[PDB]
């Protein structure tokens, strides 16, 4: 099952001129409490705050979150909107307002069904080490570094439930236990 | 209300100096069928193919696309790997094998109950050119660039019904 290389390199076109310029500029996801978004994707994932953007008659706000140094970001209104929006591998995360006084309201991970979305993932210098330090922050694990077969790569999850992989790419290459 | 600005920026923290060299590798989709979600990422949305993994013992692959030069991929296997797998914005799509022949299988895209992710984004020069290429193409939509209140903002449909946000980050700075 599954399809041979070759058969897969002859679905793929190369990439028209007038796509040139295109890039991966956000993933969105839904967050209950933005408070608690905030704080763990900015002191745990050490993501900083970029843009936030509020529509009233809506009833939501989204939050941008970027791997960015907090000196790059434009002062003007105008001009951090167009900087945020330009960056590549942002996270949105939207607040409908209201979510995080409903007791019972949970956005659904993707997870189990129905299934869609699997995560988000975070390349590290070191799983070993960021993981001993999410662990003394009480992150919760859906997977430990060394839990099951695939050795030096852990999952977590933010807030709502989302699994984050954070993965070493140095390793990807040799995930399993090798020569031994 | 929601939060103001200052609250919210008040439950930031600083980056933890372990965390320096962190990035925002990927976003995993699950994709019914991979011939059709290879050709609509790297045909239509003009993506690379940057790694292929397989997994027989768990029947699943694993498809790296990227917005990178295909000159860039590394020709040695583990060094591909490691770049594949270092870059920034890389979407990776998981196929469970089989399900591109079960007539009652699909995924669910977050944005009917129960909802949770929403969509990926993809910032172009300009929404009006590359949506009437796509239309050309045959995609489907789920809003036009100026349907409704926010013009020159469009949203279309990956072949698992994932949606894509197309927008122009110059213009958002001439929008409220
Ligand atoms: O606990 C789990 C559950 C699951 O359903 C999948 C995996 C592994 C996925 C994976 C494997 C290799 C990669 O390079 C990568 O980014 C993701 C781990
Ligand atoms: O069809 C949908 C569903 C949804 O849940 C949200 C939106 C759009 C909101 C939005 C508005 C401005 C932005 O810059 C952005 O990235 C997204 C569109
Ligand atoms: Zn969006
Ligand atoms: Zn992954």
């Amino acid at each position: 099952g599954g399809l041979t290389d070759e058969a897969a390199l002859s679905c793929c076109s190369d990439a028209d001129p007038s796509t040139k310029d295109f890039l991966l500029q956000q993933t969105m996801l839904r967050v209950k409490d933005p408070k608690k978004s905030l704080d763990f994707y900015t002191r745990v994932l050490g993501m900083t705050l970029i843009q936030k953007c509020d529509f009233p008659i809506m009833k939501f706000s989204l939050y941008f979150l970027a791997y960015e140094d907090k000196n790059d970001i434009p002062k003007e209104k105008d001009e951090k909107i167009a900087w945020a929006l330009s960056r590549k591998a942002t996270l949105e995360l939207t607040h409908n307002w209201g979510t995080e006084d409903d007791e019972t309201q949970s956005y659904h991970n993707g997870n189990s069904d129905p299934r869609g979305f699997g995560h988000i993932g975070i390349a590290v210098p070191d799983v070993y080490s960021a993981c001993k330090r999410f662990e003394e922050l009480g992150v919760k694990f859906v997977k430990k570094p060394d839990d099951g077969k695939m050795k030096g790569l852990a999952f977590i999850q933010d807030p709502d439930g989302y699994w984050i992989e954070i993965l070493n790419p140095n390793k990807m290459a040799t995930l399993m236990l090798e020569h031994h």
